[PDB]
């Protein structure tokens, strides 16, 4: 009952995550090698046994098994292909949250009356950072699509990139909060560049 | 000069291929990185600058880096396979190597005028086995089509299920063989069976 993926589907947010992605990689790969050798040595054992009969028998005993071993090995390349997406979307969901407490801070400093230059930059390289780390996961997933079957691959990389977009503006964004502010503006600015 | 693929693909047929394979596939992700950096980083830069300018330019901008990435990602993409089917293919020539070497010798006991029934086996799990361990590794390439571009990747796909299919009927060939020696047969059959 409780299949490999589905385990790993219904046991999320976890905060040791990374085990749950490699022992459901490692418990599906495994059971995987278990039904392609049954099917293998079932194979053999069809031909041997059909041997001694016509081609037409034989070679379709073959066209049986030819699309067997087909039909497994692509579900089981959808299954993978179903635990790196959801994983995958789910260190977003983290990386997110992460990007998101370190703008609350930002934008923290940002309104403190006596506004300590020093600070706002604190506060920032740890937006921007995240923000970054954020850039280059979204760019994991994108070549993670690496079975691309259907169009699904072009209609996800459609959404990554997309998202890849949405970042950059956010950021820009967050960072045109400054000219609200024009006086942290310089202490912090050619500082600012630097990090850039 | 010596790029990581391009070394690669120059040092062949070596013994300690798979050290040569991860250190491959380990350098030139790692150069992938520094590239993709180089143009996240540069695509920044064009953001915060052309920002006071027009949608038109700054969209237009972002249409440029967003196309160098999908550009860069996409060679990146062919690069590897290009090294994961090149040593899938060294494999095959190693265990294709064992193949034979068993067969020369399945062949050798199989023609002693004293058959003796016992060598035969001996000689034959050793090719049986590389037989399967071919049959094995066939599929792992099957299954390594896993960034599926053009109709390369079903090209391969019967290409190796072609192999596939050869593989297993030039093993029935070898087990034919038994008839032409009908002594032998008996003492080695019903054990043959359980070996399948």
């Amino acid at each position: 009952t409780p299949d490999a993926v589905d385990k790993y589907l219904e046991t999320p947010g976890d905060e040791n995550e990374h085990a749950h992605f490699q022992k459901a990689k490692e418990r599906l790969e495994a059971k995987h090698r278990e039904r392609m050798s049954q099917v293998m040595r079932e194979w053999e054992e069809a031909e041997r046994q059909a041997k001694n009969l016509p081609k037409a028998d034989k070679k379709a005993v073959i066209q049986h098994f030819q699309e067997k071993v087909e039909s497994l090995e692509q579900e089981a390349a959808n299954e993978r292909q179903q635990l790196v997406e959801t994983h995958m979307a789910r260190v977003e969901a983290m990386l997110n949250d992460r990007r998101r407490l370190a703008l609350e801070n930002y934008i923290t400093a940002l309104q403190a009356v006596p506004p300590r230059p020093r600070h706002v930059f604190n506060m920032l390289k740890k937006y921007v950072r995240a923000e970054q780390k954020d850039r280059q996961h979204t760019l994991k997933h994108f070549e993670h699509v690496r079975m691309v079957d259907p169009k699904k691959a072009a209609q996800i990389r459609s959404q990554v990139m997309t998202h890849l977009r949405v970042i950059y503006e956010r950021m820009n964004q967050s960072l045109s909060l400054l000219y609200n502010v024009p006086a942290v503006a310089e202490e912090i600015q050619d500082e600012v560049d630097e990090l850039l």
